[PDB]
């Protein structure tokens, strides 16, 4: 029958019964250990929530703005199919997140594995195939009049995107249902609502943006020639209220200095317990830490609980790990030497990130100090902030419509709306860190620091 | 004795028995039938506050910050004295609005008496003598210390400003007393944050700015050969979030199309009224609304109650007032024709508003209409927006100090912080409206507008 | 069209154009100007709203049960037409307060008028008529599908109660459409969760109720032989401590010591006032103050302004109100001597109100003390505090159904519950209050006061 | 240096270096991983909270109360080391807490060890001294002038009482320092009111205290012959609205029916597990989960960390450990066949649970049903809920003072107050279960029940 849960931010939650038996499964309820902000739980004390009730929210609000849409629009004729494979999408679009979140897929992977290309949505699809394989799902998607051959895929494009209408879960005068869950033409979605509303509940930050109010002046034109969702021609200030809410979030909570190092430690201390702790997938199989994303048992098994299985191990050969956990446990961090200014013009790659060490040790300060440094005491960790979409003002990707005219989208320049909007979109900073507390390396380390910023004018 | 009042706002505040007997006046009391708002309660229902509220609160914060930096930097040697005059200052800065608060001075006065120059600190000042010299607390001052020939005059410049060393109230070694309450020079005081704070739990809208961080990290500084309360180098973003958060009020509510119009009408019906109404004096002599800011005993009794004594009059001479206010309480509006693109280049003057309806109507539509206006059926409401300190950077006007270095002020440049910040800092549009709103005066005077925005290149 | 407006309690309100065409005239915008509180607002200055803003909120929460109602068992059959006639119910169900609320028909009206019986619900219902029979509403109705001689009269049945099936509105079949707005049977409706709300959230104290959780639970019932709204038999805990949240609502704030004694004043200046003051009905007819509730249109012009009509008036016959009101104003208050303990045995009954001063007075202290009072100097205040139905518990009157069978009503008894809940639901209390402020008055009232109280064992 | 924490529920916390030393140690950061509410979280989604910022907000509250005190009355001599020992008291009084919170002292100790009389305070009490002695916090005390050999007895007594004046860190003119962080005379303390707070802003359930108000109002006077902490006398209906909260809380949340049941499971699968479980302490002796209260290095390392060990654990012999927790994880939960009426007569003491479970199955039923259950089939839970002091009245040992006369304490009674009171402060409930799904096997224990319910007069 139907359910009910209590949420402190959307309040009375209602679950359909399919739900609540996708819901109750060891894949969905791996959720409730991993923590949704990583690291910022050791800056901001009131941070310890997981994916959990993150996903229950997303999925809510997904089948909210579909129920609204349906109520107000007769004619796109939104079937309760429809609802109900929109809601599952929402509420298995993070199946595949790692321990600490961002962290695994972020700094871990690439530093472990190099040679290989994954993101947690390519997980979340595999992870949403083995559940439903494993937990014998088929037959009740069957008994509440889906058709699981079309509506998996479905479901599956809705998380990942496609696998001249590329999709094939839905036909082309359906269009709107794929910016519902993750919207990669714009960004605009329930997620992003459901995470400011959730981080700042539980960081102690205030929020700004009103979804409800968006929710109300939401319609579906037929935008060049398909079908999308366009807001009132008077939203524009609302929608860059609220790219600013998201700069300024990231920029308080998602980048802080000792967060960041703090996860940097981290990784450090898994990269050196890598190969020395094992996981046992299908068929008695054993597997590695950096090797698990690719047997999804062995993944299921893969949680915020290494850390603590770190730190209280024995084993001899964990000594080098247990000794970097130990260190943040004292809070004797790595210390900060400096940023740089930000800039848009000059960019540093993907690909260049594993010399900066390099160059700066490899400089000659100009005043006589004898403590030097090597290449193995820095790190330098790159923070790209933008609006969502790599320096592309995301409000030219938007449709609205004006009140005597509803049913025609029009666009809206910056020109027209405001001459004290932001002038571009992206920047980059660099910061730089030192592993030795010497009074005397801060100073050396400084010293370095302020003649390779004032060498390539930073 | 000690009285306690609660506030929904800032909880259970405290009062020091001289600001009891303060209140406890008719010329304080007065400020219970002023709103906060004026006009945009008829268009946001929850905002019915009114002046006394917000004056009890700013008394409550400049006496938080006082102590707070008497507390931290006992060298600054802060007594209580200097505690009870910026209290007492705090508490009767507003004194001096009229009915509807802002639009009394800023659209009724200007209109009726062009040829004085007022403002509603002027009134403060005026009105703050006249509370002082007619309730008999000159002995009740002297009962606690306080110095009236010194302190009166202090807390008449805190209100209104001088009236180098321009100061009399307080010696040079005290400067930073007289930025808590007003703050000239960079417009960061605790009335902003009151008023802030306020209007968002009322309204409906939510709030960015956390003061009581704000008032952790200040401190008095050296500011080239003068005391300063400087920010902490690391509270620059959260400046800049407080001067784009008092932008979003301004752009949503304090500028609302409907409610603006609203005001322009009562202002009408208040012109059409004067030279009818009486207002008694000191010593029996009569008085206008207009003239009423000569005497203070019959501005005592000017509040929001001219409104429904006009609606509900019978006098055969107030027929027009009548009409314009029965209009109003039909919904029967002024209706919004266009409005102009927002440009910081070419500036319409305070002396060139008298002449713009006749440019709109005399102009030449090119399309073949018959339905001809005249300059008497358009109004033209000029709105500028900026950051309060006439498109200069506030910011630039602040001092900052650094962790290491705590008594050294150093100044911080926009570029050194981000890219993303906006570019100017001021901007104006122009909203034209029709008087006729029958069913084809919209599209003729649609057709002036369109035709008069592309003769000037608007 | 359609209209939205934006509230601060419930957030943004959705309106009916025919609601809309209602609110807008003049006897819908009376309310405006009538306080919710009343003399709450010179204890606690945040509770500055009006019955505007209530009626719009007992309006939405009319229509929202009525459609969660309707969508969880459609075999009830309710139409639009009904959910109209229950939100136009609900938004009128106040149009009939006089100035200051509560103390018009509470306080003034009884000692005006004791010949006659009269309620706001009656005013009510008059003011209903005059609204739609002068501002041509019948038209309108007949326009969306009502039919004015049957849903006026449900409206009316809805608003005041019946004017063995004794309802003439709606038939037998529909018996739960008049528990909605207003519950004469158990009292439990809309109408309390939404001020309970609006007043926790202006006065700074904290709510406990949680309607939307009751909301989800409630079902619809055939209880003997009439439909009506069943509980989950798990909301009883709920229920009672709604109702001890209510009792702690009028003990804290509605039953305030010196708020009842500032409205005791009012209302003695509006005595004073009466026979003085004049208001202009249909065909230039003259009316008092308490004779204003005879003809509605010399009502529509009763609110919150005769206070600063009163208290800024000039004419010689108002001396007395204008001296009691310009006491209220320095504070110079009436004083309170003491009251009795609470005892749910011994009743005093509306008719001894007006000797117990006499009884006060005539006392014979045993000590002995020289300064003597008269029977005119006390005022005497009697305090009914109960669960709203006269000592009788209100959780008796209520049915609830088992999730195992939903379709059949039961109910619960008190010791099945608990046995931390109270044993009586009613008492009374007495106050004593002296209209002297000499320090020797004081001591004598007391004296007369406990010599009193100790004679009829109180 | 001065450091800076911001919690969601205090907001800015300022914490002195001695207490940022004694935060930064293995022993503290161990509540990280220990959750508030154990298995409340598996009920309600938003309850993800540890102890760790719970310990914070009680030690800044304890701080806040001793700065008011000292305040405004400074003739009682409170020092600065009075304050850090009262908030480093504050600050370690939960440092005893096991797995799951209450679950580890309330089920599993009781069952695993019955010959030994174990509270989390005792086990608070060693965690601090093996802190103290363990991280060399003992110069550091002595640096910023605390007297060790005084200063921990003081603390230690603080924590857990004594150890005709029983007390040695304080001398008799001292004695408000005792009732601040735990208050065994009537259980009023900030532990309470950080706790009230915290639950209701994680559960999504509203709040009643403010003991902001309460601070305000609180005075030291000598009771009978030492110092005690007095309330206002106005303040009492507030007090017993504090208690009534209390109650409604644990009702509704703290013994949730399957929350509870959750909690038996989790304690049999660890019964289960033990005797396999190894845990390593000082020496390289190895311990037991229930044997590891005997020694702190081997309990610093008991978290929350044992239920994910024993989930993905391997090891034959944890196989039903296993199971039990795997059947938590897919919601096949021992079913709930009734309870009893509450009766607070005959009381079932502590050492009679253990044969409820024969009494229930040694039943005749009066019908024929064939399936029979064992003594084995059933759990029974006994519910005590009462105001803190075993049904007595806790308003009872407060001590009020009056306005007139502040400096003298005395007694109010329940009858002076009001007549809608409860009338008992405590009661008792039974529940039973059945570890036996089917649809015959829980009507047959329900058949079981009414047959034993009904032997007793239950
Ligand atoms: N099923 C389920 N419920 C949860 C979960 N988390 C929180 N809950 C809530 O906890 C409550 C406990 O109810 P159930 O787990 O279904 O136990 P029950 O109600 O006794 O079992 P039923 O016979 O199915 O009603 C539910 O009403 C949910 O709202 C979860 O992960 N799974
Ligand atoms: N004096 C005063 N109090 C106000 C006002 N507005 C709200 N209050 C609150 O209302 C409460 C009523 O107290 P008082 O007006 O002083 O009446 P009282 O307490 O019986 O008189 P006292 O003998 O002076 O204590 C006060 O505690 C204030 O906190 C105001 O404008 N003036
Ligand atoms: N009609 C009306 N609107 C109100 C009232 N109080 C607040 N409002 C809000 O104020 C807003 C102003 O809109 P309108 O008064 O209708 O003015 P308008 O939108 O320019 O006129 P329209 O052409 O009808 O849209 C509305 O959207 C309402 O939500 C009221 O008493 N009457
Ligand atoms: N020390 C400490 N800080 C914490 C903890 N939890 C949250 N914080 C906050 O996290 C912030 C990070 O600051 P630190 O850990 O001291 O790092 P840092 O400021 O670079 O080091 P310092 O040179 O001492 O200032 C602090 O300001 C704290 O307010 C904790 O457990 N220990
Ligand atoms: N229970 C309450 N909760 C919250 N605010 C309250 C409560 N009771 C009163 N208030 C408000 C009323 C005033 O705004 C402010 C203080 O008033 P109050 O405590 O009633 O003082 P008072 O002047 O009536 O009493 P007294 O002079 O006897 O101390 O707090
Ligand atoms: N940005 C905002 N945030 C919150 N509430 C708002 C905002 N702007 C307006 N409101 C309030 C004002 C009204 O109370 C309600 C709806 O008003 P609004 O959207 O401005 O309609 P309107 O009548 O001015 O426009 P139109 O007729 O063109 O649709 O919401
Ligand atoms: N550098 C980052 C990026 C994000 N987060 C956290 C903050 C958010 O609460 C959450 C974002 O959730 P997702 O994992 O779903 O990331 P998205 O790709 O959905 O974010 P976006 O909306 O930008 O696409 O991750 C973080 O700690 N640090």
């Amino acid at each position: 029958t139907m359910k009910v849960i209590n949420d402190p931010i959307h309040g009375h939650i209602e679950l359909h019964p399919l739900l609540v038996r996708i819901i109750d499964t060891p894949q969905f309820q791996r959720l409730r250990y991993i923590k949704q902000l990583g690291g910022g739980y050791y800056v901001f004390p009131g941070a310890s929530h997981n994916r959990f009730e993150h996903s229950l929210g997303v999925g809510y609000l997904a089948g909210c703005l579909v129920h609204a849409l349906g109520e107000k629009q007769p004619e796109l004729q939104i079937s309760e199919r429809d609802v109900l494979c929109v809601q599952i999408a929402g509420l298995c679009h993070d199946l595949g997140h790692g321990p600490f979140s961002h962290m695994f897929d972020g700094r871990f992977i690439p530093l472990a594995r190099p040679e290989v290309k994954w993101t947690h949505e390519q997980g979340s699809v595999m992870m949403f195939e083995h559940l439903i394989n494993s937990n014998g799902i088929k037959p009740v998607m069957e008994q509440y009049g889906l058709i699981p051959e079309e509506d998996i895929c479905f479901i599956k494009e809705q998380i990942v995107g496609p696998l001249l209408w590329p999709y094939k879960g839905r036909p082309e005068n359906k269009s709107f249902l794929y910016e519902i869950v993750s919207n990669k033409r714009n960004g605009i979605d329930v997620d992003k609502w459901d995470y400011f509303a959730r981080d700042c509940h539980h960081l102690g930050i205030q929020n700004n943006f009103d979804y409800k109010r968006f929710i109300k002046f939401a319609r579906v034109c037929e935008v060049d020639n398909e079908l999308r969702i366009c807001a009132r021609d008077k939203e524009v200030g609302n929608l860059y209220d609220m790219f600013h809410t998201r700069n300024s979030l990231h920029r308080r909570a998602y980048q802080h200095k000792v967060g960041n190092i703090i996860d940097t430690m981290i990784t450090d201390a898994f990269l050196k317990a890598d190969d020395y702790i094992e996981i046992t997938g299908a068929g008695g199989k054993k597997y590695r830490i950096s090797t698990a994303i690719d047997d999804m048992e062995a993944y299921t098994k893969l949680t915020d609980n290494i850390f603590l299985e770190i730190l209280y191990s024995t084993d001899p050969k964990l000594k080098d790990a247990r000794e970097i956990l130990k260190q943040i446990e004292y809070r004797n961090l790595f210390k900060y030497v400096g940023e740089t200014q930000p800039t848009g013009q000059i960019k540093i790659k993907r690909e260049d990130y594993e010399s900066l060490p390099k160059e700066v040790a490899s400089a000659k300060p100009k005043v006589l100090l004898d403590v030097k440094l090597k290449a193995e005491d820095f790190i330098v960790d790159v923070i790209n902030m933008d609006y969502g979409m790599q320096e592309k003002n995301p409000i030219d990707h938007v449709s609205f419509y004006c009140k005597t005219a509803p049913n025609r989208a029009i666009r809206i320049t910056k020109n027209q709306v405001s001459q004290l909007l932001p002038e571009k979109f992206a920047e980059q900073l660099i910061r730089v860190y030192c592993k030795k507390v010497d009074r005397k390396s801060l100073y050396a380390a400084r010293q370095y620091f302020v003649q390779w910023c004032a060498d390539r004018n930073f």
